[PDB]
């Protein structure tokens, strides 16, 4: 089975969390952080609305790789909503590692300045907090941008963007599978819909670690 989720940003600027809750929705990752200086301005209505609301919730940081190391990115994320601690309410932060929308593919580094630079990030996230942060990516920006590159499967929960009434049937690196599938980008209670890949049970586990 699978537990409703999803996921928003200032893109959303109001959410019926409530609705969400009575519609399925038990999680929900939320904008926080992007590149060094940017700080999701609805990240805090949002929170709020989420925890009043009774859902599980984290927050999510959209990497800009080409602007500072990979632990520069953690920190500012971590002091900005990135948080996580074991209190029953809370996912472990999520890292949006894919596509630059401003336009130059891979963000200008080589398959091994982005695993080094990713790497720098899980880290210091895991040195922070004692949980290794969920990856969101899709398959094919992990093969293009990264080599494909395993070493991060066992530690990292997979958030796997693939658009489809069907489960996605390629799972990058050396991911055994996803733990968060997002299946589209048109949710109805707002942003992106996510599938978490097991009953609540296990997603509290994720939460709890
Ligand atoms: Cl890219």
């Amino acid at each position: 089975t699978t537990v409703q989720g999803f996921d928003i940003s200032n893109h959303q600027k109001s959410v019926n969390f409530e609705a969400a809750k009575k519609d399925g929705a038990q999680f929900v990752m939320i904008k926080a952080t992007e590149g060094t200086t940017y700080k999701d301005t609805v990240f805090n209505s949002h929170y709020t609305g989420a925890t009043k609301a009774g859902l599980l919730r984290g927050g999510y940081h959209f990497a800009r790789p080409d602007k500072s190391t990979g632990s520069t990115q953690a920190k500012f994320f971590l002091k900005n909503g990135g948080g996580w601690s074991d209190d029953n309410r809370t996912l472990p932060g999520m890292l949006d590692i894919e596509y630059n929308p401003y336009g130059a593919t891979c963000y200008g580094l080589s398959h091994s300045q982005m695993v080094a630079w990713i790497h720098d990030f899980v880290n210091e996230y895991h040195h922070a907090t004692s949980r290794w942060p969920m990856i969101y990516t899709t398959a094919d920006w992990w093969n293009r941008c990264t080599g494909n590159a395993k070493g991060f499967g066992d530690k990292c929960p997979l958030v796997l963007a693939a658009y489809s009434s069907s489960p996605p049937k390629t799972i990058p690196g050396d991911w055994k599978t996803w733990t968060i599938w997002q299946n589209s980008d048109k949710y109805k209670h707002g942003g992106d819909s996510d599938k978490f890949n097991g009953p609540m049970t296990q997603l509290r586990k994720l939460a709890s670690g």
